[PDB]
């Protein structure tokens, strides 16, 4: 009663051009077997919010990518937060819930908003920049690692372990073992900088270790903590900004909206999050036998979340394929849903916002204006470079 399909979703091809295969997945039917890794998929809105909303049944211990953590040894030790359930989870949620907090918003705003401004002013003078390396990467390198507070001694090792973390949820294909392989360097890097005497004060490191005066973590649980946010959070903002700049070049009316009105550049990163969905994909393992769907699903079965497909299944959203700054997002999935929702929301929509605040005040146009690449990873769907010509306001 479950449709078996061959599509294999961490595949170059697919990668290239996705859509058409998200609809085949959607419209097979609401539970897909994927015989390529002998996983149960989920493409459409419904099914993958219930499956994030369900976290008894469809778990996060036994490992949020492909292999199963009952069956495999993890390439490195489980995250506290993202690879936990509740209640193990609830503690250093908590801790970084606070560390990205509404109130620590305020204290990074004006310092992001003004690199954010900056580099557009920059890029203004260049005219033909790599939207990809000149502003989608080189923003976000420029504010978070100081709001980390790492030192500048091995920076370069921190787009490299990001790339790494997300394609190790993928299956074990080339993708992820190029990257697990010999990637000790960046392993030795994260892992020295997690320790509390290499945290800048009052950065984001240094709070977490603070957090452990408190009983909400242990100090040995501190470095991990840190770990997540060396993990997450630039990979996927990049890949978003790269992504509204594309949909801004793509989407000239929505540009000339965003420029009329700039205070709707926080929707339009939020729309621009869903039109990429930066994270494509999470894993599910199921901790007994579930009907979903009308499939019944056994006990300790990977459950593929088709996150992007679901923030573009026309059963939820018009014109999914749209770009609309004026779009109404709320319920979208490309951070999630339930008590694993990107804690680190509120630093992404910053950084999104005050992007996109930078370029609706000091742009008039964005022409592509070389050969644009696709950049290739298990789990995040983003550009490798995306070379445009700024037209100043
Ligand atoms: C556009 C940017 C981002 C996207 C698309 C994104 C995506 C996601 C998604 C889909 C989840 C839920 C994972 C799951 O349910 O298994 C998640 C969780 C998480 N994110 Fe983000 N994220 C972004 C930015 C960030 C930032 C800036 C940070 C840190 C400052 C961050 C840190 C985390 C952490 C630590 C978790 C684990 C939360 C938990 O398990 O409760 N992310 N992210
Ligand atoms: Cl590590």
């Amino acid at each position: 009663t479950i449709p078996h399909l061959a599509i294999d979703p961490f595949s170059l091809d697919f990668f290239d051009d996705p859509y058409p295969d998200q609809q085949t997945l959607r419209d097979a039917g609401p539970v897909v077997y994927l015989d390529k890794w002998n996983v149960y998929g989920v493409a459409r809105y419904a099914e993958v919010h219930a499956v994030l909303n369900d976290p008894t049944t469809f778990c996060s211990s036994r490992g949020v990518g492909l292999s199963d953590f009952k069956k495999e040894k993890p390439w490195r030790p489980p995250s506290l937060i993202l690879e936990a359930d509740p209640p193990a989870h609830t503690r250093p949620r908590a801790v970084l819930s606070k560390v990205l907090s509404p109130a620590t918003m305020k204290t990074i705003r004006d310092g992001f908003a003004a690199a954010a401004d900056a580099k557009v002013d920059e890029l203004l003078q260049r005219g033909c920049i790599d939207a990809i390396a000149d502003l989608a990467e080189a923003y976000p390198l420029s504010v978070f690692p100081d709001a980390m507070g790492l030192k500048q001694e091995g920076r370069e090792h921190l787009l490299p372990y990001a790339g790494l973390v997300f394609n190790a949820f993928g299956p074990p294909n080339e993708l992820r073992q190029t990257a697990i392989e010999r990637s000790a360097p960046h392993q030795a890097y994260v892992n020295e900088q997690c320790q509390r005497p290499n945290l800048a004060p009052g950065g984001f490191g240094a709070c977490i270790h603070a957090f452990t005066d408190t009983g909400e973590i242990t100090p040995d649980e501190a470095p991990l903590l840190v770990r997540s946010l060396l993990s997450a959070g630039l990979d996927e903002t990049v890949n978003g900004i790269g992504a509204a700049v594309y949909c801004l070049a793509r989407f000239p009316g929505e540009l000339q909206r965003l420029r009329s009105d700039p205070t709707l550049a926080r929707n339009a990163f939020e729309e621009a999050v869903r039109f990429e969905s930066p994270v494509q994909t999470f894993f599910r393992t199921t901790t007994r036998e579930v009907e979903l769907g009308g499939a019944v699903i056994g006990e300790g079965e990977k459950v593929l979340m088709f996150l992007g497909s679901a923030n573009r299944d026309p059963r939820r959203w018009s014109d999914p394929d749209l770009y609309d700054i004026t779009r109404k997002t709320s319920g979208h999935v490309g951070f999630g849903s339930g008590v694993h929702m990107c804690v680190g929301q509120l630093v992404a929509r910053l950084e999104g916002e005050v992007m996109l605040s930078a370029l609706a005040r000091k742009v008039a146009a964005i022409d592509i204006d070389g050969p644009v690449k696709r950049r290739f990873n298990n789990t995040l769907r983003g550009l490798e470079s995306l070379p445009v010509k700024l037209t100043p306001a």
